[PDB]
């Protein structure tokens, strides 16, 4: 009976499972409870702290997945399927993860806190290209993750009422953080060095909680990986989240209170919201959501790009970075010509269709100055480049230039922010060459993932992660990913990055500032008049 | 006695030339033929009416006056810019032509070439040394004619509508004179189904609105357009403002003492020429470089529509034109009044003086525009670096103005019938008194089509002395058969090759795009812009 898998946290006892690794054990405690079920009454509702209990909570297991929608885009293929639930679903779905070097540190060991992707509409903390067993190892950290809520359940916001106020799942996440700084200590994790990171939108989220007072005293350092909170998808307004909300209860035989209307929503078995999810939105789009966080004054006072532009950021590290093809992963959803199984050779008329798809909600005025600006008009035909344009409208609509217009205002703003472009293609991906390296697949190398031997990862992909892990950690101890080739932080003006790959690091100029002048400069003027 | 090849039987009465000489042999040369009567007095602001006949002889024999018109003084002294003003005196009497024939007269009929001077339709003369035809027409024997036209509030001012002052009229005195050609043309030796218009600048413009102009049709065959475009922001004007400035100058000048229309012009022609002059730049309605005050006016009768409109829905089948550019089309005219600009000094301007550059070098559009334009041409990952900036300040007044009006010309012809011939010209002359970093500046391809090289008085070099020869076959080629190749290869712009060739000491290039994604924002987006 191991005393390394037994902890004591202010809830009550736990037991966890020691984990193997190629380089050694690790301490495992999965499935640990943050938060009351929010079942039945507590649906909709802000997160309440889990009650104490007595006896030994079982913490050898994910626990289940937040009710979401499951893509069935292509129905067993890999590189989807790899973000598809692989747990059961349920809204008795607070639980988080520690893992732990074993035997357990008796010194405090500086704390990753991981916030998952899915366009707030989906992730979970339980899937395989999460497993933060690889990064306890070998960088000596304490790595904790959460599941929040997504989806309706999360985000469905009838703005002013206290039935349904919103952002609940933000609330979610910061209650596990609040979990964080009173019981990580009990595993050897230090809470006074807490680095929030996630990815998509779950950089989004790490991207709120440096904007919400509330949160910022529960964490020091944040790494936003593909993502940030101004990004066109991942807030939404208060009039359209009501509408938004208003006509999922619609769709699903429901009614005027706003009290009338949530009671009625919690009738409704979970899997009825998500087969209705889809259908709120106000036009046919890649790349937004129904339900996202709201600005509403509470946890947002303002948008965050307001609030980018008007924070203090002196004292702040922080570690923001794209994929080298950002756009390419959402075209196959409903760009018109594209697949993953032929080359995606789209017509001028495809390319000017997809405009409207990926930059959707706009006025024609901007849908033209898009095309302006992403023609080569010595080209304005060929199907390879326009397939190429599409594809960096989307990326650098909705993911990069979001990302270096954040990365520009918190550098001129006193933080001190590195850049990085990953540029490597795994030799295991499943998707298609044209796709390059698409959203989401620089995740599995943070982990240390090609470490598993049971998978096919080559010997340099190995030394790859391992690096990459390092920046990481080093980043997560002191601010500063180098090792004591150097990376050299990120300002306005230079807008110097590295590139990641299997090559020593690189050192660049300009996150697509030629193309993320245009997003972050012009069109807000252009759509104000 | 007499000299027979010297003496000519025109419709009007005789004439009377005089033997030029030239480095090639001699050429006859009729200078200062009488196209119109004197719009002087109560015949200010009228249209031309044609010259009366005469008995006797007309002694063709000088260069007539300049019509009256702003005298430049930004460097004084300066052969940059005093090689464009007047070489005679200046007057109202100014409607004549020139004809040029080669000696002895030919036996068969002559393709002809018709020049039409630039100057902003404010100023130009047919008697400046670099528009001097002796050297074409001994190289490539042809008949070249050029005439000179009312320019500034003589030949422009409108007041819309009115019977004393209807606009246009210095392209009016260009179509007398075309006519003039149709019917005596003949009597030189030169052939009158055979005539090729060509111009720059203004003189371009002028070309492009003979083109759109159904009565001017039908007096020549083939265009040349050089640095210019009948579409260019600055060379035509609303009724409106036309109406607008023309009553503003009177004003500036004590007439009424707006109103009626019969009596406010009657008050003008009472004012001295020279008076209207020294009030003319005062009403434009921005401090602006590249805007001039009295341009052609768009009134539905010269032209029944913008040509804009007139180019995007012109059927053009038949016709076989000529377009091109110098390779810096903007720096000429940011010494003009550009925030740190001069040609004494590098004009390595600040980030605040471009964008103060911007607002008068693309003048009255909104603010959202101008940011549009800002946005456009600033190097984002070098947004303050003073010589891209200069470039870059060229490069806006360049497109705006002359790149992108010529490329949209060409590229709405093309498609709709036209046999388009597109180039850059890119030498900068040995002899060119320009700073260096004005490059190859707005108008000095001039000098090269007319042969000046070959003047003995001049110290061009030898090679230019060949590149000049080259120029003056291709446009003579281009004036005999529609086509500059010899009977590398010049290939025809097309609105998708977009292929054009390089003019410079080196044998032709072909590229691909006259701007092309600069172009697209001036000729395709920003007219979006301007409507909404
Ligand atoms: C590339 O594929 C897209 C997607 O089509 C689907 O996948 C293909 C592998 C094939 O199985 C198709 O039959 C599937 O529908 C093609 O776009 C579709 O084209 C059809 C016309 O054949 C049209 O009815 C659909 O609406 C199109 N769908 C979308 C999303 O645009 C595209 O034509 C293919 N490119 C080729 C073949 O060059
Ligand atoms: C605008 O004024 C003209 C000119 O009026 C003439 O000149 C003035 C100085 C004054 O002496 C008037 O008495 C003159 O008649 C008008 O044109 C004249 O119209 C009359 C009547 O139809 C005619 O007999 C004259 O020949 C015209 N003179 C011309 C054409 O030179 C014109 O009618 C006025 N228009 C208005 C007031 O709208
Ligand atoms: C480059 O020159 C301009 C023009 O100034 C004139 O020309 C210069 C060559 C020199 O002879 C000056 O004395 C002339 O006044 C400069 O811009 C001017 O600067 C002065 C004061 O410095 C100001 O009063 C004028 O308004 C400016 N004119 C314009 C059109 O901006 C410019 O500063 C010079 N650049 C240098 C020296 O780097
Ligand atoms: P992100 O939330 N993340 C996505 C789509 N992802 C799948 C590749 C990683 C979980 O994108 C929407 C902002
Ligand atoms: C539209 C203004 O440009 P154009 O009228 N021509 C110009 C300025 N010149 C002087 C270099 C040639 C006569």
């Amino acid at each position: 009976e191991d005393a390394e898998l037994l902890v004591t946290v202010r809830g009550g006892r736990l037991r966890g499972i020691r984990l193997k690794t190629p380089g050694g054990p690790v301490s495992a405690f999965l499935g640990i409870p943050f938060a009351e079920p929010p079942m039945g009454p507590r649906r909709f509702l802000p997160p309440e702290p889990k009650q104490p209990w007595s006896g030994v909570v079982d913490a050898t297991t994910f626990q289940s997945v937040c009710y979401q929608y499951v893509d069935t885009l292509y129905p067993g293929f890999e590189g989807t399927e790899m973000w598809n639930p692989n747990r059961e679903l349920s809204e008795d779905c607070l639980y988080l993860n520690v893992w732990t070097p074993y035997p357990r540190p008796t010194s405090p060991t500086p704390v990753l806190v991981w916030i998952y992707g899915g366009g707030f509409y989906s992730g979970a903390s339980s899937l395989d290209v999460y497993d933060g067993r690889f990064l306890v190892q070998a960088e000596r950290t304490v790595l904790v993750s959460m599941n929040y809520r997504v989806g309706a359940f999360g985000f469905l916001a009838l703005p002013g009422s206290r039935e349904a106020p919103g952002n609940v799942g933000l609330l979610d996440q910061r209650l596990a953080l609040q979990w964080v700084q009173e019981n990580v200590a009990a595993f050897g994790g230090d809470p006074t060095s807490v680095t929030l990171f996630g990815e998509s939108a779950g950089a989004a989220s790490v991207g709120m909680h440096l904007l919400s007072p509330p949160s910022r005293g529960l964490f020091h350092r944040a790494v936003l990986q593909s993502g940030a909170p101004n990004g066109p998808w991942a807030t939404v307004g208060m009039g359209e989240a009501r509408r938004r909300a208003t006509q999922l209860a619609h769709l699903v035989g429901c009614p005027g209170n706003d009290t009338e209307l949530v009671a009625c929503l919690r009738t409704r078995p979970a899997q009825v919201l998500v087969n209705h999810e889809w259908h709120v939105l106000p036009q046919e789009s890649v790349f937004r959501f129904s339900f996202v966080p709201v600005v509403d004054g509470d946890f947002l006072s303002d948008t965050p790009e307001a609030l980018i532009n008007a924070g203090d950021f002196h004292g702040l590290q922080v570690l923001v970075g794209v994929v080298k093809d950002e756009g390419s992963y959402f075209l196959v959803y409903g760009a018109p010509g594209f697949s993953k199984d032929n080359e995606s050779l789209i017509s001028r008329a495809e390319f000017l269709a997809g405009v409207r798809v990926g930059v959707p909600q706009v006025s024609d005025l901007a849908a033209e100055a898009v095309v302006l600006h992403y023609t080569d008009w010595l080209h304005p035909e060929d199907p390879a480049r326009l397939r190429e344009a599409l594809s960096d409208v989307v990326g650098d609509h909705n993911v990069v230039c979001p990302v270096a217009q954040l990365a520009g205002r918190l550098a001129a703003q006193g933080a001190r922010v590195y850049a990085y472009v990953f540029e490597h293609r795994a030799s295991t991906l499943s998707w298609p060459l044209w796709m390059g390296v698409p959203h989401g697949y620089e995740i599995e190398f943070i982990f240390g993932i090609p470490l598993d031997p049971s998978r096919n990862y080559t010997a340099e992909e190995k030394i790859f992660a391992q690096r990459l892990m390092r920046y990481w950690a080093n980043f997560a101890r002191t601010g500063d990913p180098n090792e004591p080739p150097q990376w050299p932080p990120y300002t306005a003006g230079a807008q110097q990055y590295v590139s990641l790959d299997l090559r020593p690091l690189e050192v660049r100029r300009g996150l697509r500032a030629q193309a993320c002048a245009f997003w972050n400069r012009f069109l807000p003027k252009l759509l104000s008049a």
